């Protein structure tokens, strides 16, 4: 749902 940017590249939710 929410926009999700890690250093691991967070997946969408």
């Amino acid at each position: 749902g929410r926009p999700c940017y890690t250093l691991q590249s967070c997946f969408p939710d």
